[PDB]
This record gives C-alpha cells, sequence and structure tokens, in this order.
C-alpha cells in the first residue's frame, strides 16, 4: 500500500494489524481461506466506479463494453466449473443469493423443507429471526442422533407431510457427503424444487472430491469465499429454464447495481479454481481434515458423525465437560482461531453450545500438511484437557508460534 | 497491479480497458463517481478473509479485534459526519440499506407511501417487479406537472387516505431540495415512519449544501459511492432507539458476514468527507451542476423543474423531438456517458423514455469547472441539435477528447 498510509494513518494501522493476526493466528474457521494477490488486486480496481445494472448486453446505463467481458468470463468460468446450464456472479452474499432463488420460486408464507439449524443447517435455511423462517413457513429435517448422518426417511417423511414447495439441501456444519441423489427423489415424490446451497462444498465439488449437486438440483446457491477460496459475495447456478427468472430475481428483484470489482476478482477465483493446482489443493484439504480428525480422536476427542467427509469437522466436547464458548475462549488465548459451534441434539443454547466447529481449507492454502495436523490436534489436547493451567497454555502458545513459521 | 497480469490476462486487460475508458470519457451518469487510490488500497486488502458477523465486541466468530476498530472507526466517522445517533456500515448495497428498514418496522402487505418512480422515485420505493413493490402494498405521490417539484399537498392526501405505516422520502432523478420538515409533518399527523434514502445527495448533506433528513427521519438509508465518493455498498442511520432493530434487522435478518474490505473503505471514504476540501468539492459539484443547467437551457433545453438544486439534471427532449434512449445513444457514440431517464408524465415507456440524468460529481473529481461545464454543454448541443450529421459528431469526438487531455 502506498496512498492509504498517508491518506488515514488510523485504518491502514488496523488493517497491517490485522494483517499480522492472519499470519500470526492458527485459522482454524471453516468458512475462512486466504485469498491470492491478484484476487485482492481485482477488488481494488478502478471496476467500483462503474454502474452496471441489468446484465452483459442488455444493462440499464451506457459504458459498460468492459465490465461485461468481466461478467461473462465470470459466468462462462463458474458453468465451466461447475458443468452449470446458467451462472449469475451478482450476488453481494450466499445471503442474497438464497434470498433471490426463494424469492423466484416462493410466494410469502409458502412452506419450504430445510435442514434443521442446530444440526447444521445455516441461518437461511428457516431462521426464526432470519428473513428465511419470517418471510416462508420452514420446516425441518435431522440427522440421526447417533451417527449424525442426514436421516433421509426422516427428509422423506417432513416432505409427504408438510409438502412443501422446495427442499432446501446443505449446511454450515455438516461434515459428510450429502446425497442429492435422494433429495431430488424425494422432491420428485412431493413436486418440489430442489435447491442445494453448496456454499462450504463448493471448492471440493469444483476439485470433484463431493458429488455435483449441479445435475440434480434445480437450484444451486453458494458463496465465493469458502472452500472456493475466492472473493466475498455470492453465486447462482440453475438450468437454463430457470436462467430468466433467477436473473430477474436479483435485478430489479432484490438488489440493485452489482460490484464489478468484485465479479472480477470471482473471475479471478474461477480461473485459478480450474487450474491443476487447485484440483491438488482441494485434495490436501480433504486430506488434511480426515488426518486432523484421526489425531484429535487419538488425543481423546469425540467428533460428529465419528470423522469427516470434506473440510470441517466438529468436536463433541460434552465427554470433557466443557461447553464450544468455553474452548473459544482458551483456544483463543493460546493463537488457534475456531468458532463455537451447536452439536446436533445440544443439550445447550447456540450461543453457549457442546462442540467447536473446525476447517482446514485457511491452513492448507498457507502450506498446512499431514505433519502440521497432529501438532495443531496435539496443540488443541494439550489446553482442553489442562483449561487450568496456564503454564499448558503457554506451551500452546509457543508450539501455535513454531508452525506460523 | 503485479501479481494480476501474470495471473489473469484475460481479466486483467478488461481491467486496462475500463480505466483508459473511465479516462478518456466524460462520465455524467448521476450516480458514478470516481474513488481515490487509498479507498481502493483498502477494498483491495486482506479484510475480505474474514468472517465478522456481528457487530464490534459482539461477534459470533473470534479474531475480529482489528476489524472491530474499523467497523467503529466507520461507524463514529458517519455519525460524526451527519450528526446521527446510530450508524450501521453494513448493508452491502444501498437496496439492501432499504431491505433492512423496510424488514424492522413493517409486516408483509403494509401499506408504505413512496415517492412515483416516473417522477424520480427509486425501483425500490415500490416497483411492482422489485422486492419493495411486491412485498408491501406501495403507494405513490408526484411531482406538480409545471414545475416538477414534489406536491407536498399531495404527499399529505396521499398519507391521510392510504394510511401508510411507513412514508419515504429521497429519489433518483430529482434535481430540486426536499423539504424533510414537512415530510415529517405529513407523517406525524398519519401516525406513520419516516424514511429518507439520501442515497443521491449524501455527500452533498455532509457539506452542507441539503438539508440533513437526520433530524427529521426516523431512518435514513444511503449508498456510499454516489456524491459520497466511497467505496460501492449501501449504510444506514438512524435515532438511538431504533439503534438495536435495525442491528438485527440487518444480521441476522437478511444479510450475513459483512465486506469488512469495503467497510474499510467507507471509513476511509468518511474520513476524506469531514476534510475541508471534500466540502470545497461538493461545492464545485453543486456549481458545475447549476452551470451545466444555466449552459444547456442557453443551448435551447428544457429542463425538468426548470434547473437544478443539487448534483444532477433532467434534460426534457420533448422540444427537440428525440427519445432519451435515441440522445442516449448517441452521445455514447461521441463520448459522452449519459443514461436514459424517465421525466415526469412521460408519454414514453421506462425503456424508451422523453428524457437523459446528467449529473456532474464524476467530472468534479477530475477537475472540471465551470468552463468544462459551458464546453460539455456546447457539445451536447451539437449532438442532438444534428443527430444524422456525422461531420458534427466527429467534431464532437474531438472536442471531447480535447476535454480530457
Ligand atoms: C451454507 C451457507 N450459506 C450461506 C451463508 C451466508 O453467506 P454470506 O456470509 O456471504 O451471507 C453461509 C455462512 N456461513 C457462516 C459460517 O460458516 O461461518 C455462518 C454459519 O453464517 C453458509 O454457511
Ligand atoms: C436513491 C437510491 N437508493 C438506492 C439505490 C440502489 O443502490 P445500490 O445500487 O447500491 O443497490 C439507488 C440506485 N440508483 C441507481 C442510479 O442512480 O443509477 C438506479 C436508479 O437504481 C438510488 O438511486
Amino acid at each position: 500500500m502506498k496512498y492509504l498510509p498517508q491518506q488515514d494513518p488510523q485504518v491502514f494501522a488496523a488493517i497491517e494489524q490485522e494483517r499480522k493476526r492472519q499470519h500470526a493466528k492458527i485459522e482454524l474457521i471453516a468458512s475462512e481461506n486466504f485469498v491470492s494477490r491478484a484476487v485482492m488486486e481485482a477488488q481494488g480496481s478502478v471496476l467500483t466506479n462503474k454502474y452496471a445494472e441489468g446484465y452483459p448486453g442488455r444493462r440499464y446505463a451506457g459504458g459498460c463494453e468492459y465490465v461485461d467481458i468481466v461478467e461473462e468470463l465470470a459466468r462462462e468460468r463458474a458453468k465451466q466449473l461447475f458443468g452449470a446450464e446458467h451462472a449469475n456472479v451478482q450476488p453481494h452474499s450466499g445471503a442474497q443469493a438464497n434470498m433471490a432463488v426463494y424469492f423466484t420460486v416462493l410466494e410469502h408464507g409458502d412452506t419450504v423443507l430445510g435442514m434443521n439449524l442446530s444440526h447444521g443447517g445455516h441461518l437461511t435455511h428457516g431462521s426464526p429471526v432470519n428473513f428465511s423462517g419470517v418471510q416462508y413457513n420452514f420446516v425441518a429435517y435431522g440427522v440421526d442422533p447417533e451417527t449424525h448422518v442426514i436421516d433421509y426417511d426422516d427428509v422423506r417423511e417432513k416432505a409427504r407431510l408438510h409438502r412443501p414447495k422446495l427442499i432446501v439441501a446443505a449446511a454450515s456444519a455438516y461434515p459428510r457427503i450429502i446425497d442429492f441423489a435422494k433429495f431430488r427423489e424425494i422432491a420428485d415424490e412431493v413436486g418440489a424444487y430442489l435447491m442445494v446451497d453448496m456454499a462450504h462444498i463448493a471448492g471440493l465439488v469444483a476439485a470433484g472430491l463431493h458429488p455435483n449437486p449441479v445435475p440434480y438440483a434445480h437450484f444451486v446457491t453458494t458463496t465465493t469465499h469458502k472452500t472456493l477460496r475466492g472473493p466475498r459475495g455470492g453465486m447462482i447456478l440453475c438450468q437454463e429454464q430457470f436462467a430468466k427468472q433467477i436473473d430477474k430475481a436479483i435485478f430489479p428483484g432484490i438488489q440493485g447495481g452489482p460490484l464489478m470489482h468484485v465479479i472480477a476478482a470471482k473471475a479471478v477465483a474461477f480461473g485459478e479454481a480450474l487450474q491443476d493446482d487447485f484440483k491438488a489443493y482441494a485434495k490436501r484439504v480433504v486430506d488434511n481434515a480426515k488426518r486432523l480428525a484421526s489425531a484429535l480422536q487419538n488425543e481423546g476427542f469425540t467428533l460428529v458423525s465419528g470423522g469427516t467427509d470434506n473440510h470441517l469437522l466438529l468436536v463433541d466436547l460434552r465427554p470433557q465437560q466443557l461447553t464450544g464458548k468455553t474452548a473459544e475462549k482458551v483456544l483463543d488465548e493460546v493463537g488457534i482461531t475456531v468458532n463455537k459451534n451447536t452439536i446436533p441434539y445440544d443439550p445447550e443454547s447456540p450461543f453457549v453450545t457442546s462442540g467447536i466447529r473446525i476447517g482446514t481449507a485457511a491452513v492448507t492454502t498457507r502450506g498446512f500438511g499431514l505433519e502440521e495436523m497432529d501438532e495443531i490436534a496435539a496443540i488443541i489436547g494439550l489446553v482442553l484437557k489442562n483449561v487450568g493451567s496456564e503454564q499448558a497454555l503457554e506451551e500452546a502458545r509457543q508450539r501455535v508460534a513454531a508452525l506460523t513459521d
């Protein structure tokens, strides 16, 4: 940076603190990742100056000739990446991506079937304090209380009873592979649309390490910033028959002018995702997660679903008689960044929780391998089995500092 | 740029084309502006990597210590700039800023009174193809058919008849000063909340060249990218009594994780707005607009409301027997960037129109003064009075190229 340090010393100092923080800490938040310098330069471009309401070629303002190319590059690369018939790269976020689909196929008060929020489901999948639960009549399916795997007989029973117009699959904290073939089979029986929110697994889908929902779902929403390792924003993939309706839902439906500089960075992210190295990266993410899962069990930790098939895992902290809130606080003290997360059938409130969510996407980008996963798990064991001991937490700090160069 | 040209030659080439376009063309789109290099560097920072769901101090993820400072800087500077009791700098856009307020004080199907869309009102103020008109029962007030100034007796009659829960003031294409004192007086009579969408006039309000809606309105929404000359995004200002409700409406209401890198750029933009030079800048914008308005009339153009009190003007093209669509196309051919815009009581559809919207905010940032405004108006006269003549359009191209160095 050059012009910011002179103009705004206060903001620059806080950014420099954050930059140094991201290097010093062990980042294990499942939804986070580190973007390339090419992605950041695209978001720091003059493309923020342009109003490009509408779509490539069909704009409601002149001078969009070159931002049209940018958006088309983002749209075509995403279609190439996921094998989708249509792409919309204008959603400001995953929340707005989900919102636009709901706006398309649903009237106010319609019944929608989503995943239980305390079982792994997301806020936009029917939270009564979120727009989804207020605007629509959301019913929930759950996981098996023993295995923590989606009970597909329960998805079928809930769909046949409540008769939803839409079924939502996918989650924020689900460590296993989602059977999209079964979700479509259930949706076909009850005559409902199938939406898959692949936000967390998007990068793994692109690398072919998680089944692609695209052939099975009518709508596929995602964020670009999670395992896809791109800028902060949303995307909608759909079939050509819904293309016009989805486009009208984004604009003039729920949004206005798109973020052309972010869309530029999305294109850069999709470009990087198409390369062979990203497929090797994503395999390391899954390898690292399974290694970390196995190593934490070795330390004596119970895991939700008994491991992982993807990028994330959930530690059931009930055996250690610790809340997720307590674990989040003490690991923050030693330099490990996690978040408290409700486990399926949690006896604690969503603000206290009985578990912690851990992802490997961020550390894998940094260069962390199977060896580092053993150490990370060893530090977590040292901290959570000796919460009252300050000497163990000091030992943990030094071991965290050793891993981060 | 350094890492982008190597990584993505296709995207970099399109960005470089856009960068050169923004310099070569005369940008007169009323909603557009040029951001400083400090604002862009903040959007190109590592702050995109952080999930900061919630608010400063009250986050739902660890490691937010430094992005909290960033958001607080953005919030406090905006409060200092506008004299507001509470600020929310998390809205992804002006559309989401408006959406959050609607989500706060309104139930589905509630009656809301906004400005007529063909008279100057915005898409989010009750368009039947926008979320606002679908989710809520929007009624409209208009302008006087002769003077094109808001008919405040009509605002009062519509409010007393339809009994709205909310009244919306402000516009996308209104060249005059809005009397917020009268809007609150009407709202108090019918027992309705007053929302002001100052998106277009935000920078002029900050410089004290347009009356501040904050003392009169319960809610004030805005975009940061128009006359405020900041990054692409939204902001909500409100009284302390609505602070908690507005915060809950953004998250977990309608959005998810905020754009911390954009919020950083908002802080930089607000910082630049507080400086004395920005107040001088904004006065030049208004001076330039009034100069351009007077000069276009001298050329024989009829203007909506007979001039301007702000940053923008509307040319009534009916005397020249030209549509806004025709004017937009031919001016694009010579390097002048405007947009077609419906005039009050337009005989043409919103896709054809009888007028063009022109703003001075962008050209003023570049260094254009009163002299350049005379020339811009002279070129517009040459083009629109000689549409069939290619020799006049070639003359116009050279005169446009002369103004842009
Ligand atoms: C599966 C899923 N869909 C949408 C979103 C929201 O995206 P955005 O923040 O851009 O609006 C999420 C967000 N996930 C968060 C996280 O994992 O930390 C949190 C659970 O909301 C999501 O997981
Ligand atoms: C008065 C007003 N409020 C909100 C918006 C939408 O903001 P965003 O694009 O960030 O969602 C606008 C947009 N204005 C556009 C323009 O002037 O070019 C257009 C009329 O929508 C607005 O004017």
